[PDB]
C-alpha cells in the first residue's frame, strides 16, 4: 500500500 519509512518519492534509495 504505502508502507515507508522515509520520504523516498518513488525512488526508494539510501545512502
Amino acid at each position: 500500500m504505502e508502507e515507508l519509512q522515509d520520504d523516498y518519492e518513488d525512488m526508494m534509495e539510501e545512502n
